[PDB]
């Protein structure tokens, strides 16, 4: 009626705050922080394949504009598109802006297929100084600007290009909108000019537009851009009396359309990361981040937290007495343990069962908070200049509730594990205690507080028996049953 | 100290993996496949209306092309649409098609009403061989082609509809784009032609396009097609000079527009159910599936895994001795119970109340996780042909943003679920277990393994007093007692 | 013994069903309401500032039609547009009138800047019938309506405006659609007229349209209005030939827009609330609601659900007895508690520390199950009048697939909530009976309905002292081992 085994589990000086469905704050051994908020002040190169436009954004890229050279024949699972990027050539505008782009950077690649376009009469290779090469009169390098002949003339094109071919083929073309009647005469005899692009089921027709615009590099006309898609089996037919500026070509699109787009200041590094914001690359494996909304390839799903922490360990509870409401800060090779009294002395022991049962579960959500990829690349565009309206809202809108649907879920999501964590380790605590107590049976008695007051002589070897489960309380009975009740 | 009763569940040598919060795999007694993973080859024509426009997309469906007679009065749920639809009449396109396509389809019947237009001076009815009806040269059923007197007259029209009636209607009327200047004239006299159509609050007016498109059907012109929403209490008119392809009538619009359509090869067949796909009508009352994205009626929601798997039984521990130790093969009569050893033998038997609360706490989930039933009709396009740019960028955003956040709801669900379902029935072992202990009050010692040692003579009727709730400890008390302590 | 000591928890007569993961529906002692289904039947004018368009909807008070007088100069966090507003002016459209709408009402002011246009020849400030101002023909007051001059020309107007400010200007202008040629040149000589507006680096141009269209206000013709943004540094030029409706000035735009309009018959009354909806103001706490998807401020979040319980205590059992067999209805001071039977007689004490654990975990969970915010102001438009096609499909698709996903996070986390707030009290009542057993050790046996037998005599402050945790055990121990087992 004198030696004692206490069951406890460990604990520290102090550990984090966590939180779970009960308590706002709980003070657990372990945690780790889920989401990421630190990004690398670069973008990394691989494993994806980054093109830098440089002053050259992909717009100007696609028609050949002066200093977008580097990007002929360049293929791209991101196209990086810089805040800085300068318009050198015609001023020009394209109705549908963003669906080109977009077109464009998800297509991936810059492949232009020259082709030899028979045009009558008219004069080609049409030059300006608003498009200069190192001061010399220069043009859009995919489009070719016909003018009327040296006799005056411009008689009707009407030119067909057949694709037999094995991808679909996009053409860009333009419609020049001179500042004068007078500006239209010079350049294409006729008043007004006109240009229709089809194909078998699809037709653009556009009308010239004469009038002064602002000045830009020194010129107060413009050309609007369109572009035409001509599918295998399908042909294309340029129609014109004035102001065509015509494709030299097509650029080759990809069956299957899997790049993007990022716009972006932040200098190309030499890091590894498969996840790209505007920010910078990410480096991490936790599945949230509160970086940035703007996030292509394999990235961390964006929410509004700036912190959320998984519990990892029990309830730290810091402080002859086993759990109940202290724990051994000088457990430190186990969870969980026994603390023995007896003749020889006292003694602290890890209980590795118990101890690999707790971790088992709790390192069992540790695989798969960690497993779903979210791999994204072409998605849509999120921050805006200005105002649009209708569609813009809805861009908008779409996003915001995609945002506050996941940051629900990430809130959630740790408020039910760390509740899970808590009760798995409470548990755990719990059936050691019982395990203790079916073994001893009637030899000893619960202390409350955790500990067996054992009616017997027990010594070190007999403890250990108690521990490693050999114990035979028959062995004990006669004289713990004795001592017990007389 | 002699006979023993033990407490055990049941068990089966080949149970099923679920996931749960802890373990990535539990194996269960028994489980559910929450993912309808299979379809049907076929559509089935009941519950919901199908119709099925064959060789007629529904544009052509609308405009009466030949061979879309069989559309003529057509009400649907579903509208049935073909990829190997072709065109039959003059070529033609339409602006914005993929808006009255969704109108038409969402408004759900095809009921045409015709009207008395008196022109004047021109000719009616125009036909083409590109729009042959039986060998004979006609032209879309529901549009009137106006060409000019035989005295090469077109004079300015100038005709008005006021809609009197409780419904809205629809009207759908064409614009003619000549090939050449001659032509122009031939047809129309004036060059150019134009028209305007109008109500009290909107206007649409065309200026015809002239030029070379490619040969389709025989013919390089075209016809554009355009639709007016005439509101009750508001009226339309009609003006043209020229190439104006005039209604025959509107379409009756319902108040109430709650039908689609579907593109897909797969056949309408003979079978019975409220959820298709592209893939074929879905027969199931799952609450996920994989097969498609796309699906219209009272749908499982669509999911990225291929298996969820939802416990609907305890763990599964194969292999007298109680439940510490195992679980029973031989219960095939309950899901809890008693096994027994004493002087005139063993046996083992069921306990009712244990099983049934396990069981109550189990299917209730069955009945409320195929919960509501997602009955959903006109959504939005999913599948595309070519890029387009921003609007579709957006609307394969949005779908893939939808899918993602309800892949993570169905694994959160099954995983919180299973956790219950395992916690619950350890739960009812466990209640079983203390149930027993305070019937036999100071009569009995646990055996530590799921098992009390009964310290009296107790025979199959003695037994049955314990697995009954009848057993008195105070019969046994003395002779009990002294067993134990002496 | 002979003297008992119960361990209890409270009830009542009546409670309320509530739903969790096990069960249909639980009867619990206390539960609220999470879906707010009550609105006022007002608007509240405080905090936001809200601005009643009264007769005029937001275009028309941007245009200055006649009656718009009491928006000039108005600022709004909400716009209020009334569904029985009426044109008083000219009869006009907008071809983008969603986006102009969204643009002005996000922008969130009226303040007009008029400027001096120098226009040439021409005559200004054209006035009409159907624009009566106090009852003297009059037009928009934004607008200037320029007709030819008296020498009967109208030549080439040419204007530009230089932004240099640091803002964005919003510039509002038209074309007017005549309806006889005859029109067209009695009032701008030219026929056809024709407008380009352009800044550096976009440009709008119209063609005016001239024919029949329905009398509206007693006229046939029509104007169409355009609009044109222009940053600091850049530049708009007007450019006609005849039919511009010239701006007076420019709008400023915000830097920052963040209002928005609600369209709704709603009186604004004189309460406080920062949530609007269509239907009136809420004033709750609650995180969902079921009065309308249109809702605007800081409001909770809108649900298919008219009612979600949350269960606020432990389960409703009603009805010498512990807690096994029922609950206390007596017991109104406290959530759990002793019943015991002494030799003095009977009594009813509440245990404080057990309550309180249990309140803690459970008040715990509603503070910040009400949250954070769904602080929203300018979404999308979610009813619309007439099916259009594609965009509305897409804005509809969005806002269902919102609604079903908020709907069945409120579900799931009612019942996750609410089966953890029946586990902790479940979980609470048996600590406390396992605190009194620990205590009482080898003098008290477990009766086995909640109650312990104590062997041995005890007092009133006997029975104090184990309520209080002072009960040393083996100051009665052998007393009460001997009456045990002899
Ligand atoms: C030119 O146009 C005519 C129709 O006027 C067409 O038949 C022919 O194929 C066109 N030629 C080319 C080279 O496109
Ligand atoms: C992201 O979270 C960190 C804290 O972890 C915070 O300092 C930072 O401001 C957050 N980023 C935001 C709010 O954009
Ligand atoms: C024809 O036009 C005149 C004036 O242009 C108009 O008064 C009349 O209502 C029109 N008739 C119809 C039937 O629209
Ligand atoms: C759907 O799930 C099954 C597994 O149940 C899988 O075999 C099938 O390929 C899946 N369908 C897909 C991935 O389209
Ligand atoms: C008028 O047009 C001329 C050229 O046609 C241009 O140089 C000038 O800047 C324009 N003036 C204004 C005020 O826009
Ligand atoms: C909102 O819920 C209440 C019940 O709380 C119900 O009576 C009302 O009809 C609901 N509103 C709807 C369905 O629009």
């Amino acid at each position: 009626g004198n030696p004692v085994i206490c069951m406890g589990h460990h604990a520290v000086a102090n550990g984090t705050m966590v939180k779970t469905l009960a308590d706002d704050q709980v003070e657990v051994v372990t945690a780790q922080e889920l989401v990421e908020s630190q990004n690398l002040p670069e973008l990394c190169p691989s494993p994806l394949r980054l093109v830098d436009g440089q002053t050259c954004d992909i717009i100007n890229g696609a028609l050949g504009s002066p200093g977008c050279d580097h990007l002929n024949g360049a293929e791209w699972d991101v196209f990086i598109e810089r805040p800085n990027a300068v318009d050198t050539c015609y001023p020009f505008d394209v109705p549908e802006y963003q669906s080109l782009r977009s077109i464009l950077a998800n297509n991936g690649k810059f492949e232009f297929i020259a082709e030899e376009f028979q045009w009558n009469t008219v004069k080609q290779n049409g030059k300006s100084g608003a498009c200069k090469r190192a001061n010399v009169n220069d043009f859009f390098n995919r489009l070719n600007w016909l003018v009327k002949s040296d006799g005056n003339a411009y008689p009707l094109q009407n030119l067909t290009k057949i694709n037999n071919g094995d991808y679909a083929r996009l053409y860009i073309w333009g419609v020049h909108h001179p500042s004068t009647d007078t500006e239209q005469t010079n350049l294409y005899k006729n008043n007004p000019g006109g240009v229709t692009v089809s194909t078998k089921t699809s037709q653009t027709s556009v009308v010239p537009n004469i009038g002064s615009r602002p000045l830009v590099r020194g010129q107060s006309s413009r050309v609007s851009f369109y572009w035409t898609i001509v599918e295998p089996g399908d042909l294309i037919v340029f129609n014109t009396i004035g102001n065509l500026i015509a494709p030299r070509g097509h650029y080759k699109l990809n069956n299957q359309k899997k790049s993007t787009i990022l716009n972006t200041a932040i200098p190309i590094g030499s890091c590894v990361s498969k996840c790209h914001t505007d920010k910078g690359s990410l480096s991490t494996t936790k599945p949230f981040q509160n970086i940035s909304r703007i996030a292509v390839g394999d990235c961390p799903r964006y929410v509004k937290q700036g912190s959320l922490k998984l519990a990892t360990g029990m309830r730290n509870i810091p402080e002859i007495a086993g759990f109940i409401e202290n724990g051994w800060q000088g457990l430190i090779d186990g969870w969980y343990g026994f603390r023995h009294q007896n003749a020889e002395g006292t003694g602290t022991a890890a209980d590795l069962k118990s101890t690999q049962a707790a971790i088992d579960q709790i390192n069992g959500k540790l695989n798969r908070l960690i497993e779903k990829t979210n791999d994204k690349y072409h998605q849509i565009e999120k921050e805006f200049e200005q105002v649009e309206g209708r569609i813009q809202d809805l861009e908008k809108y779409v996003e915001d509730t995609k945002i506050d649907l996941w940051s629900y879920n990430a809130e959630l999501l740790v408020a039910l594990e760390n509740q899970h964590t808590i009760d798995v380790t409470d548990s755990e605590m719990n059936k050691l205690f019982e395990r203790v107590r079916r073994q001893l049976r009637e030899n000893a008695e619960d202390k409350g507080n955790g500990c067996f007051e054992i009616f017997h002589k027990c010594d070190n070897n007999c403890i250990e028996s108690i521990r490693n489960g050999t114990y035979d309380h028959d062995i004990y009975r006669d004289e713990a049953i004795n001592n017990r009740f007389q």
